[PDB]
């Protein structure tokens, strides 16, 4: 018989196939330990295993994935008595940003491509325009919904990746964490009639995992 | 006083922080209470930052920062006893946290981001799937995975393309792409009366249920 009658254990996503990620049937805490096909939970026990059966620890095999399955409950038996391991994954920053709005293409978990506007009346100075009002308004967030603790969540970095005609530097400026836009200089129609952007958000933690979305700009009367 | 002159780790780059990497002074295969510090090494500045002893008697080490096989795979951790010190070698293995990427990918001054592609074809119209099949793309349609040393060989993924969404809305009925090859397959003679353009976006994704997808442009014209 078991010495506490249900178990716990939390697991990163990241975690690597082969990490040992229970160890509380060593120290008394607790024979021959072997995993069960649980008919309620059909996948846990490909998912986790006991190699050393005289030791009870449990090492993941198969790699794991918050956006399909966070809990899993892991039938345990003794040589005879059971207990069920309640394990729980946390979400890891294995995901970038997504521009919004985000409207899924029917069968995938891919948005929808995006394509922000604005329109710029020529011969307008900045001084009168600023900010430029795109439509929707520039706007992403992490994928990963729940990364724990708070502290660890990166920020995200706004900017103008490419773009044609390619002097739109010279009349063009995203602030990197508002995505605000800011004319530089007066637009002459005779020389640029529409710009056409692709925007960048990625995240500022050194794994950028980047999403694009374009913007599109028509010059006015 | 140390029994090996040095000793050597793999982690693989998802390992989170936290995680204990290295367990070989433990067994009495270390130092002969005693007490392991690890130093900052002079030649590998950020290699302290890196990795930590958090129960000094015990000395084994635990990942502090979260790594980047794309920034750095070798550690030299300089490790003290007390008094005498041991380089532990550290290489980084690299794990699957990048999706593909098409080719040809042009990097754009000063990121890491392939320059967007569009994909070009032209098809003349009226003429059977049977002779113009398989379409001729310009560059070729062909993605990798942005992980470029994933070992063993057996855990590297596949990759699916696919045509994601497109204009006008009925490409469909006119256009297959192969998942596995991207080969692209007229379906139906296209007349220009009712067909001048295709605008398509093609899908590169991993097929390990960690899709990371890249995303291309595909132009297809319609000729005479
Ligand atoms: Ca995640
Ligand atoms: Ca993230
Ligand atoms: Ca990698
Ligand atoms: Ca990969």
């Amino acid at each position: 018989t078991f010495k506490h009658e249900s178990y716990y254990a939390t697991v990163n996503e990241l975690t690597p196939v082969g990490t040992t990620i229970f160890t509380g049937f060593s120290g008394d805490n607790g024979i021959e330990y072997v995993i069960q096909y649980n008919p309620d939970d059909p996948t846990s026990n490909d998912t986790f295993e006991i190699p050393l059966m005289l030791t009870g620890n449990i090492v993941l095999r198969k790699r794991l994935n918050y956006e399909d399955k966070t809990r899993y409950f892991v039938i345990i038996q003794a040589n005879t008595t059971t207990t069920t391991l309640t394990v729980d994954v946390l979400d890891g920053d294995d995901l970038g940003p997504m521009f919004l709005p985000c409207v899924l293409v029917p069968n995938t978990r891919d948005c929808r491509p995006l394509t922000y506007q604005a329109a710029i009346p020529e011969l307008r100075t900045p001084e009168e325009l600023n900010p430029i009002i795109v439509t929707p308004p520039i706007q992403a967030i992490d994928q990963d919904r729940n990364i724990q603790p708070p502290s660890d969540r990166p920020g995200i970095l706004y900017s103008i990746l490419v773009g044609t005609p390619e002097d739109y530097p010279r009349f063009f400026h995203m602030h990197p964490r508002t995505a605000e836009l800011s004319l530089l200089e007066p637009v002459n129609r005779d020389f640029h009639q529409k710009f056409d952007l692709v925007i960048k958000a990625e995240q500022d933690n050194g794994h950028p995992l980047p999403a694009f979305a374009g913007l599109h700009i028509e010059i006015l009367d």
